[PDB]
Formats: structure tokens, C-alpha cells, sequence
């Protein structure tokens, strides 16, 4: 296996930046617009193939003027789109996107077209052979969780040499998507799901979420400008400062770029402290550019 | 493909990719929240007003700043999808085809709204110097850039100096932004729209006091209108007597966002067709009300 798979949303992002954020009834005129193609899934795909990486994209897209757009970025970029899922029901979501031009905040006002989400069947039909690492941004998580079972049981049947390595990513703070930890030799855990849970730091939430995770497992938590840190089998704590840039322009997509970044670092064989600290590096270059292109 | 002679109404002005979200509260800075609707409508006065014109019966053509992309793309795709000639637009090499983000709250209906950059060059008189009139018989004019328009308004008045009668080009403008560069488009066209915004601004309380007041700034024989919302709409002519038309408003306000262009456009559309002056005001307070119980232009006719 050669590529890397991620399994998760495409959405188009209708974005405007504004040098301050508006106050609620007002009418601010904003700096400039753009499209950009969105989705944590999506977002990933972008940065690995920026750092070099052969990846490929699954999620549901509905046939359309929107999908032309996302799938010509997503070619523009070499992201193989032939494991996505086509709907004949639905609409491709989309959302409006304010980006801050004074410290890089970003307000997402996303619109969820009710698609239906990649199933276990649509999963079943994958060949998993071209694969090296399969990631999944938690959404689904009953179905997800039978994918998963589908790599493992791969995974029984493959010398060491040849196991396909998987990550998740529990982004939202939904208690379907805790079973998910659960899973995966890298479990991504977010600030905002960490803070519902009531742990008011990466070290206490590693501390407190380890012991949902499979044996040998590593649990990663970035946390925001704060750095981020990961805890593995051995049960030493590992942190990486961030790397702020001298001025954050835009933070949409920062922990899509950590986690993509975490992942490149792990596929290329570098141990569990070079992948946060290179996370962690990526993801603060990603905050004073706007978009993706520069990051490398 | 040919347009025949003298048949079209040309619309020059502003066209705009809106993106409305109705959320349940206003989000807070650095959220990621999930909005209940959202809607992408093509949206700016000139543009709304060919809408209307064309669900009216009446062959009609847009002239705007457009930018070649995804935008662009959208908004062509409604022009046609309302039957809109599209086929004067002037196509920019730089900026943004201007794109507006609404967020309404549905807790308290409070409108928020992120307008568009100014990047997008706006109609030079040069881009409307190359224009073959002949196709035209009414043109109006959406106040924006006063100084360029201005220049615009003076070749259609030449065109017509060695015309007909019968062959004129009947020509109304609009001054719905309350910018001092503006009131200067005051002096030019047979039909002239102020606002009720305008007319505030410069210390008028009422539509019959802002046209009894503005009537000096029009050229000879124009007509100054002024639609006042739910209190109905008032026209001034050269006879010097104020007409009025009562508001027909419908049973339940469903949507006011395209009133005042669905006013404006039926108004010109009324007196195109050879109607008075009274007539067209009456016109213009029908169509404009039953729009206000209608969500979008959908049912206007
Ligand atoms: C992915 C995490 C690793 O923990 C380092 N990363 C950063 N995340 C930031 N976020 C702002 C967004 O709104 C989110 O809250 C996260 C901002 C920065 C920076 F400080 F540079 F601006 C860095 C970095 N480096
Ligand atoms: C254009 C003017 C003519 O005066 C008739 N029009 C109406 N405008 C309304 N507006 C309320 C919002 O603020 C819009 O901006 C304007 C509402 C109504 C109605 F009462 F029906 F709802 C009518 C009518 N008829």
C-alpha cells in the first residue's frame, strides 16, 4: 500500500474576511472573498498532497455545479476522488465562512443538506490493498465502527510488514462518536470535545480519555496556540509547542493541517514526538497564510 | 441571436451572489455552528428589476460588471433561468463578482449582513458607448457611479436629438443611496425614483414633502416618483399635481427584500405600455404588494 485514505466530509466554503468580526444587525463590508473547498476530511487531503503524499478522498457528493467545483480542486490537487460516494438524493453542503483579518478567527455558519453519509456498504466495496494508513473524521459513528472492524479483520490476515494503519478523529462532542476511541492505532481527541468532558487541559484530557483507547493505541490532543500533546502505551506524556506565526491571518483548516501533518511525520516513520512537533509546525505556517498554498 | 427593433428594457446596474443563513442564535466569534436554511439568491436592483420585467410579459436585458468564474456562473444561470438577455453584461479581467452574506436571526429577525468588496470595477461610459441602442425603448439606470452614468445618460440623449418621436428612447433612473455623488443623476431621465431612505436623509418626512421638494432637481417634463413602504407611492409631474396610490398589502408579510425594484420595474413597465402616470403608480402598489406576500418572485403575475 501506497496512498492515504480519508474518510469524511466535502464542503464548499464560502468565505469572507473582514478586518473586525460584525457586531449582531450590523453591515460591515468585507475585504475579499473566496471559494475554498472545505470539510475536515477534505482539508487533510489537501495538506498531504502538499507534503508529497499519494492520498485519496472518500465522502458523499451529490451530482452538480458545486460538486464540478470540489472535484476540480480536488484533481487541481491530485487527490484521487474515485472512492467517492454519489448520491442521487441530496444537495452538496456548503457554508458561510468570516475569517478575521485581525487575529485569523474563523465563524462557520455551515448548512448540513441532510446527504446521506458514507455507509458501511459503500466501505465494503473498497479494495484496501493500494492503502497504507486509512483516517476517519468521526460522524457516523455506528457505521464507522464497522469499517473499522473491516480493517482489522484485513489487518489479521497481514504480515506485520503490510497492516494498514488507521487514525480518528472525535472532533465533535456527540456521545455516539465516544465509542470511537476505541479504535485506530492514533485517536485525535479535540479541545472542544476535551472541555465538555470537563478537562480544562491536552495533559488532563490524555490523562483522563487513555483508558478508551485500544491496547498499544496513541491519543493525540493539540490545543490550539497552547501546543499540543500525545500519550502512548509507555504512559510517558509527550508536548510539542505551537509554532504562532508573527501574525495569524488564517486559523480555518489548523487542525485538519496538525492532524494530516501528525499523520505524514507517523507514515514516514518518525517517532510520536517529531509527528507533534511537526504537526504543531505545519499547522502554525497554515495560520499566517490564507488557505493552503504556501504551508511547504 | 436578433432582438428586434425598439423591443427591449434594459436594466444597468448591480448584480450580487447572496447567501442567506437562518440561524436560532447569532453566532459567536470562532463557532461552528449549523444554520436551520440556507438560501443563494441572485440578488441587486437593476437585476431584480429584470426579473420582474420578464415575469411581467416584457423582453428585457441586464447590464452589469460580472467576473468570469463560479459566481458568475450561478448568477447567469438565474438571469436565464428568468428569461433575462444577459448578452450586455461587461465582463471584468480583475475582481470579485460581488458575493453579500446574510445571517437573519429567527429568535428576533434581526438581518446581519457582510457586504460585498468593491474590488469589481463598476460600468464605465465607454463599456456603454459601444452599446447599439436601436434594440432599446426604455433604459434605466440604477445611481452608482454617478460621474460615469452621468456621461452614459448624455449619449442616449443624443441618440434620441436626431430620433422620432415614435423612436425614443425613454429613459428612468433610480437614486436609492443617500451619497451627495448621486443627486446630481436627479437632472437627467423622463422617470425619476427616489427613496424613501434618499428622502429621509435629506430631511423629508413624507413622499409628498420629498417630491414637492426635490421637483426643482429634475429636468423639464420628468416625472419624480417616491414609493413610501405601506403608506403607498406618490408621483410629480410637470402639471404640477401630486398623485397618490394607496399600498395593497397582502393578507400576511411573507417577504419585503425586492419590494421597491418590483415597484420600480412594474412602474416602468405601466408607462411603457402607454399607461398614465396614475395608472402606472396603482401598478406599481399591486404588483409590489402581492410580492410581499410571496416568498421570492415566484407568483408576482
Ligand atoms: C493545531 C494546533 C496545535 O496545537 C498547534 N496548532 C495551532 N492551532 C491554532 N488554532 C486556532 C484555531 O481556531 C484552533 O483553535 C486551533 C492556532 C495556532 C497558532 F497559535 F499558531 F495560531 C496553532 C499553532 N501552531
Ligand atoms: C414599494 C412600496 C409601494 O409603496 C408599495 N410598496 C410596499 N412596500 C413595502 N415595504 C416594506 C419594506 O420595508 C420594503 O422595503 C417596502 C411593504 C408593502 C406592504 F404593505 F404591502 F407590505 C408595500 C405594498 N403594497
Amino acid at each position: 500500500g501506497s496512498q492515504i485514505l480519508c474518510v469524511g466530509l466535502v464542503v464548499l466554503d464560502v468565505i469572507s474576511l473582514v478586518d473586525k468580526y460584525p457586531k449582531e444587525d450590523s453591515e460591515i463590508r468585507c475585504l475579499s472573498q473566496r471559494w475554498q473547498r472545505g470539510g475536515n476530511a477534505s482539508n487533510s487531503c489537501t495538506v498531504l498532497s502538499l507534503l508529497g503524499a499519494p492520498c485519496a478522498f472518500m465522502g458523499s457528493m451529490a451530482p452538480g455545479h458545486v460538486a464540478d467545483f470540489l472535484v476540480a480542486d480536488f484533481r487541481r490537487r491530485g487527490v484521487d476522488v474515485s472512492q467517492v460516494a454519489w448520491q442521487s438524493k441530496g444537495d452538496t453542503p456548503s457554508s458561510c465562512c468570516i475569517i478575521n483579518n485581525s487575529n485569523g478567527n474563523r465563524t462557520i455558519v455551515l448548512h448540513d443538506t441532510s446527504l446521506p453519509d458514507v455507509s458501511a456498504t459503500d466501505f465494503e466495496k473498497v479494495d484496501l490493498t493500494q492503502f497504507k494508513w486509512i483516517h476517519i473524521e468521526g460522524r457516523n459513528a455506528s457505521e464507522q465502527v464497522k469499517m473499522l472492524q473491516r480493517i482489522d479483520a484485513h489487518n489479521t490476515r497481514q504480515p506485520p510488514e503490510q497492516k494498514i494503519r488507521v487514525s480518528v478523529e472525535v472532533e465533535k462532542p456527540r456521545e455516539e462518536l465516544f465509542q470511537l476511541f476505541g479504535y485506530g492505532d492514533v485517536v485525535f481527541v479535540s479541545k472542544d470535545v476535551a472541555k465538555h468532558l470537563g478537562f480544562q487541559s491536552a495533559e488532563e484530557a490524555l490523562r483522563g480519555l487513555y483508558g478508551r483507547v485500544r491496547k498499544g493505541a496513541v491519543l493525540v490532543c493539540a490545543w490550539a496556540e497552547e501546543g499540543a500533546d500525545a500519550l502512548g502505551p509507555d504512559g510517558k506524556l509527550l508536548h510539542s509547542d505551537a509554532f504562532p506565526p508573527p501574525r495569524v491571518v488564517d486559523t480555518l483548516g489548523a487542525g485538519d493541517t496538525f492532524n494530516a501533518s501528525v499523520i505524514f511525520s507517523l507514515s514516514q516513520g518518525r517517532s510520536v514526538q517529531e509527528a507533534l512537533r511537526f504537526g504543531c509546525q505545519v499547522a502554525g505556517k497554515k495560520c499566517g497564510l490564507q488557505g493552503f498554498d504556501g504551508i511547504v
